[PDB]
């Protein structure tokens, strides 16, 4: 006779967005930070830049 | 969940207008200086020039 249950530990999906504008100039070859990660998870995604200065 | 809003950055239409009325004779070919643009926008617009000298 089984004693208990296996069962599992559901777990629940987050899926964010984020998004924001900047005034970018020349910064001589140093990356400003964007985003970070503090957490020991696993993270996946999309990452989109889009560029409307003026052209040329 | 969408974090922040990526909305819009409206921009303010400037439309002026500018008149004025000169003594104009010969120049030799020289080209005498009437509007000059100082700034990094995109200007459009119509230009009218009219002669009301004597004619002929």
């Amino acid at each position: 006779a089984q004693i208990g249950n296996c069962c599992t530990e559901q777990l629940c999906c987050v899926n964010d967005a984020v998004c924001c504008t900047i005034i970018l100039d020349d910064t001589g070859g140093t990356a400003l930070p964007i985003w970070d990660d503090a957490t020991t998870f696993v993270i996946n995604g999309t990452i989109m830049v889009e560029n409307n200065g003026t052209v040329g």
